[PDB]
RNA sequence: GCCCUGAAAAAGGGC
């Protein structure tokens, strides 16, 4: 079994999912 | 329960 879930992993992922955008959009 | 897509602090979708 694994502590984190569909939701940590994913969490982490949106550290380069997002700053992309926050990042691409100023 | 596990993810994937969404940027999402929506909405969605597959198994």
């Amino acid at each position: 079994d694994r502590g984190l879930t569909s939701r940590d992993r994913r969490r982490i992922a949106r550290w380069e999912k997002r700053i992309a955008y926050a990042l691409k959009n100023g």
